[PDB]
């Protein structure tokens, strides 16, 4: 397909699942059992960009929803946000830079670095029920690695 994609869920290294907070926000919390179905399912698209054997550019949209994770400057600081897009023009092989992430395979974990803002990563807090955000520090208090689970689509 023009732009190839696959459906998946992500869990941070502390086994927290991701769920929709408001219409434009994601939160992370320890979920289990029935509640597991509340978790967000992503449509990860493999877009154009500088590629490596361990660094692959991707776009992260919500499955069946014209909403994509985007990195933009908000108050002079890199910020993560869910952005609405024209449902007929997305996804596409050549996504605007703010939608692109460098999927990095480390341990057996994944890290998502903003293509727009070097060394800024999708991160979660140690705390329960806090927003998913863009962090500029690795190996610290905040969590920056995840594992991915494939879903039947």
């Amino acid at each position: 397909a023009p732009v190839r994609s696959l459906n998946c869920t992500l869990r941070d290294s502390q086994q927290k699942s991701l769920v929709m907070s408001g219409p434009y926000e994601l939160k992370a919390l320890h979920l289990q059992g029935q509640d597991m179905e509340q978790q967000v399912v992503f449509s990860m698209s493999f877009v154009q960009g500088e590629e490596s054997n361990d660094k692959i550019p991707v776009a992260l949209g919500l499955k069946e929803k014209n909403l994509y994770l985007s990195c933009v400057l908000k108050d002079d600081k890199p910020t993560l946000q869910l952005e609405s897009v024209d449902p007929k023009n997305y996804p596409k092989k050549k996504m605007e830079k703010r939608f692109v992430y460098n999927k990095i395979e480390i341990n057996n974990k994944l890290e998502f670095e903003s293509a727009q803002f070097p060394n800024w990563y999708i991160s979660t807090s140690q705390a329960e029920n806090m927003p998913v955000f863009l962090g500029g520090t690795k190996g610290g208090q905040d969590i920056t690695d995840f594992t991915m689970q494939f879903v039947s689509s």
